[PDB]
């Protein structure tokens, strides 16, 4: 439907929205670029499934997102990966903890605040038609 691609759009001018302001916020600035292999070798080991704020632009851009549920299945991955992978009681391991869930928190309050409940449901409904 013409409608539902509008829809759609909509979503994805909504998703970048809000992914832009996670983005530009300076303790997030670990979560927008994946990590550096030369710096962290056994990242890719320990993390199967690496995610972060520009690899979130893209699947926005690609058009991967089609409800925002699907968006925070990866704002929850930039978390647990960072649980997972930083998980030690010393601080630089503590701060990084810390940060993700600030990210997570942000996003979903951020998306309780601003997104139409109706609109998520019509995201929902046209993806479970497909
Ligand atoms: C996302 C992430 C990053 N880092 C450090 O910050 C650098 C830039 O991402 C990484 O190369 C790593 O040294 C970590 O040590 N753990 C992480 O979970």
């Amino acid at each position: 439907s013409m409608q539902e691609e509008d829809t759609f759009r909509e979503l994805r001018i909504f998703l970048r929205n809000v992914t832009h302001r996670l983005a530009i916020d300076k303790r997030f600035r670990v979560f927008t670029k994946p990590v550096d292999p030369d710096e962290v070798p056994d990242y890719v080991t320990v993390i199967k499934q690496p995610m972060d704020l520009s690899s979130v632009i893209s699947k926005i851009d690609l058009h991967k997102y089609l409800t925002v549920k699907d968006y925070l299945r990866d704002i929850d991955l930039i978390c647990s990966n960072a649980l997972e992978y930083n998980p030690d009681r010393d601080p630089g391991d503590r701060l990084i903890r810390h940060r993700a869930c600030a990210l997570r928190d942000t996003a979903y309050a951020i998306i309780k605040e601003e997104l139409d409940e109706d609109f998520e449901q019509l995201c929902e409904e046209i993806q479970e038609s497909r």
